[PDB]
């Protein structure tokens, strides 16, 4: 599914992710639209062999299971398929324990260099919040 910007924001909001671990809204919507485009089946295959899933581009290293990724883990407890969903319940409550992990957004790579120190509000500006 691809997301409009404001129909996305009000998903992540009714999910709980506005001011989650003290990231505004716009935080999230801005990682999401240069992660994903806000395409929930966007993938992409990393140099080590882990691919990124879903809106929030969440990794197969540590966050979860896609059967090709050797030495990996699954912290979330979910099969890297379930990011991929048009229902982003998934993706949210995964990407809740990622952000407490002990680095912030800055997991992110998408946030950290086109987010971060940005006017984030403006991804929420004209949305019914």
């Amino acid at each position: 599914k691809v997301f409009g910007r404001c129909e996305l924001a009000a998903a992540m909001k009714r999910h709980g992710l506005d001011n989650y671990r003290g990231y505004s809204l716009g935080n999230w919507v801005c990682a999401a639209k240069f992660e994903s485009n806000f395409n929930t089946q966007a993938t992409n295959r990393n140099t080590d062999g882990s691919t990124d899933y879903g809106i929030l581009q969440i990794n197969s290293r540590w966050w979860c299971n896609d059967g090709r990724t050797p030495g990996s883990r699954n912290l979330c407890n979910i099969p890297c398929s379930a990011l991929l969903s048009s229902d982003i319940t998934a993706s949210v409550n995964c990407a809740k324990k990622i952000v407490s992990d002990g680095n912030g957004m800055n997991a992110w790579v998408a946030w950290r260099n086109r987010c971060k120190g940005t006017d984030v509000q403006a991804w929420i500006r004209g949305c019914r919040l």
